[PDB]
Parts: C-alpha cells; sequence; structure tokens
C-alpha cells in the first residue's frame, strides 16, 4: 500500500516535497511517470497509469508548486 493513482494529491505534494525545484509547466506525463514509478513510496500499479491519472498528479502538482 503505496501512493496509489486515485490518490492524486498525496502524490502531487510528494513530487513538489522532493522536486521544489522543477516547475510542473515543463514537466510533461512521460517525465513524472520516470520519477513518480521511481518514487519508493510508489506501490500500486506501474503500468495502469491512464492519462487523466497522470493528468491529475500534474495539475495538483501546479497548484502546490504555484
Amino acid at each position: 500500500m503505496g501512493l496509489k493513482w486515485t490518490d492524486s494529491r498525496e502524490i502531487g505534494e510528494a513530487l513538489y516535497d522532493a522536486y521544489p525545484d522543477l516547475d510542473p509547466k515543463t514537466v510533461r506525463f512521460t517525465d513524472m511517470h520516470q520519477w513518480i514509478c521511481d518514487l519508493e513510496d510508489f506501490d500500486d500499479d506501474p503500468q495502469a497509469s491512464n492519462e487523466k491519472i497522470l493528468e491529475a498528479i500534474l495539475l495538483v502538482w501546479l497548484d502546490e508548486a504555484e
């Protein structure tokens, strides 16, 4: 039981927490999925990263970062 796809907010905060130096506008779904799948705390499904799944996480990263 780690970071879950539906739990995009906790993930968004995780991303901004670990990567406050990175701008979520320049971060694409691909790039984000690399780091989010690289997360040691991440534990759900590495393949079911639906676009809107990654998008929700990207959008919340935008929300937190700015």
